[PDB]
């Protein structure tokens, strides 16, 4: 089923570049099998630089459950979590988080070289509760080809 | 100055406690003198653990201001910003933050033991640039007192 999430997140960075709302990033938040939240970076339509896919995701999904802690659930993110989000993540309690794409994949067309210490095992005072898992194969190859897809797309825009 | 706005998001971490809104944590951002947002934590009220002081400062300053970078104003904040705060700090691209009490003031109470790299000068993936004082005299005393002064009075979270 992770297979199914992740590209449904690869989808709504599509949705979400095509109608405006923001970056090409997506996020599903899953509690066993049944999607509780699935949205996109709403930066640009929400006026908010802290509404990446993944933080959105967890309002929507915390206001949806009433509760702030999403303990049995699962997040998949179509790229890489920023630090932010990392650390909404990890405030959020979600106990599982499922990524496609490498942040680089975002800093080659253009976006910071914004990366989470915490994500990868890099830092001195912030570490990781989360299981983190890195996508491979076929979704994998889908998420990374995102962002070359989106600068195809406007390129004589 | 910053006397005054560190005492205004001290005022707004009580605040914030007194209403139930959610823990002891202020966060006041101005722009050349002026306050454009006065907030404290709001996770309780929202049921949404991404509400800290710091984000919902950026976010309410982001609509006064309608737009998603804070390049001229500057940020003060009760307590040490956590990594999600830290990163939307970085993502907001606001030139200074001045802090009030370390971390450690808040996990000695029953918080995270959540500390951002970056912040503290261990960021290896998250290179921070904007100006960082952690205050001293008067301002540290205030900003440590004010868990001293809110224990047992508010929910863990
Ligand atoms: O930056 C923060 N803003 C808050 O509102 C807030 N509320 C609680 N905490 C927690 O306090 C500790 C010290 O930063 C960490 O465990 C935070 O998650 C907060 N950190
Ligand atoms: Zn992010
Ligand atoms: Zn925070």
């Amino acid at each position: 089923s992770d297979h199914k999430f992740l590209t449904q997140a690869v989808e709504e960075a599509y949705k979400g570049v095509d109608c405006g709302d923001g970056g090409p990033f997506g996020a599903v938040i899953v509690h066993n099998n049944e999607v509780v939240a699935s949205c996109h970076n709403m930066v640009l339509k929400y006026t908010d630089p802290t509404a990446h896919a993944e933080v959105t995701a967890i309002r929507e999904a915390c206001k949806k459950l009433n509760k702030i802690e999403l303990s049995e659930c699962e997040i998949y993110a179509s790229c890489e979590p920023c630090p932010m989000c990392f650390g909404a993540i990890h405030l959020s309690r979600l106990k599982r988080l499922v990524y496609g794409a490498k942040a680089e994949a975002a800093i080659a067309i253009g976006f910071d070289d914004f990366i989470a210490d915490a994500l990868r095992g890099t830092g001195v005072y912030q570490k990781s509760s989360l299981e983190i898992k890195k996508a491979d194969g076929n979704g994998a190859a889908i998420a990374e080809q995102v962002f070359q897809n989106t600068k195809e797309k406007f390129r004589l825009y």
